[PDB]
């Protein structure tokens, strides 16, 4: 319901873009002096299409009800005059992505699994407002201090229709996909785990770009497969293979990954059963 009046938006610098959307740190001071707030802006571009100017105003709609600990706050809205439609307005958080954070500080296990746990409760709150989000990646998971971890960004998130378990693209997070979205083009809850088993692979890898998901499945697919990176990667998960043992992995944390990666959708546990067991993991890790 909030709004944020153009006039005391003063640009910083980008955090980030896609295809369609892009965000940027803004200062909110409408004087000049030390009340000044700091503002995440997502702006989708102008040259945007009716299907993704639609999928705008949804996601916005999502984020306007969506109230956890370890999701991004809303902050209000404001008019896009060049873009004809609304920038949609958040907390700044300020340490930014694990993607961008973990290549460049040393990160205990305890603290990784924190965050793993983190990550489980903010979706589990998301999966009980049956939403599924889709772009599950540690690209999207927001550091606000070295114990607070928030979910970022909805660009892709749905509401799963009401007499259904699934809901059913070049900008596809592929190689953060069960083999069900791939195959049969059908999400599901459990498809959001599989990604969050890929997303708890990245922290575990501190995000090194060398051992990340898409460079790790083009060595195994190989680069000159015409259109069909996304058939051999079907193909390759449907034969049980997976994403390497990250260096200084436990053995049971992986095990805990290659059961967020079962091909069998239902053999997959939820977000509510792996928050007990993350809370009990990271209490042994953190003595
Ligand atoms: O950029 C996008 N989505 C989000 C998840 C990305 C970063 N974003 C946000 N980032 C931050 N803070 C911060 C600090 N530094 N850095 C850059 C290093 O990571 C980002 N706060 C709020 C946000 F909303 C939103 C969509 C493709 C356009």
């Amino acid at each position: 319901p909030t709004v944020f009046h153009k006039r005391y938006l003063k640009k910083i610098r980008d955090l980030g873009e896609g295809h369609f959307g892009k965000v940027s740190l803004y200062c909110y001071d409408p004087t000049n002096d030390g009340t000044g707030e700091m503002v995440a802006v997502k702006a989708l571009k102008a040259d945007a299409g009716p299907q993704h100017r639609s999928g705008w105003k949804q996601e916005i709609d999502i984020l306007r009800t969506l109230y956890h600990e370890h999701i991004i706050k809303y902050k209000g809205c404001c008019e896009d005059a060049g873009a004809a439609s609304l920038q949609l307005v958040m907390e700044y958080v300020p340490l930014g992505s694990l993607r961008d954070y973990l290549p460049r500080h040393s990160i205990g296990l305890a603290q990784l699994l924190l965050f793993a746990q983190q990550i489980c409760e903010g979706m589990a709150y998301l999966h009980s407002q049956h939403y599924i989000h889709r772009d599950l990646a540690a690209r999207n998971v927001l550091l606000d201090n070295d114990r607070l971890v928030k979910i970022g960004d909805f660009g892709l998130a749905k509401a799963v229709p009401e007499g259904h378990e699934y809901y059913r693209d070049g900008d596809s997070p592929v190689f953060w996909y069960a083999p069900e979205c791939l195959k049969e083009y059908k999400f599901y809850y459990a498809s959001d785990v599989w990604s969050f088993g890929v997303t708890l692979y990245e922290l575990l890898t501190h995000c090194d770009s060398s051992q990340s998901p898409p460079t790790k499945f083009l060595e195994l697919i190989g680069i000159a497969q015409g259109q069909m990176t996304v058939l051999r990667l079907t193909e390759l998960l449907e034969r049980g293979e997976r994403l390497p043992r990250p260096d200084k992995c436990p053995a049971e944390v992986y095990h805990l990954m290659k059961n967020c990666w079962e091909t069998e959708a239902s053999f997959r546990p939820t977000f509510e059963n792996l928050i007990p067991i993350l809370k009990t993991v990271h209490e042994k890790y953190q003595g």
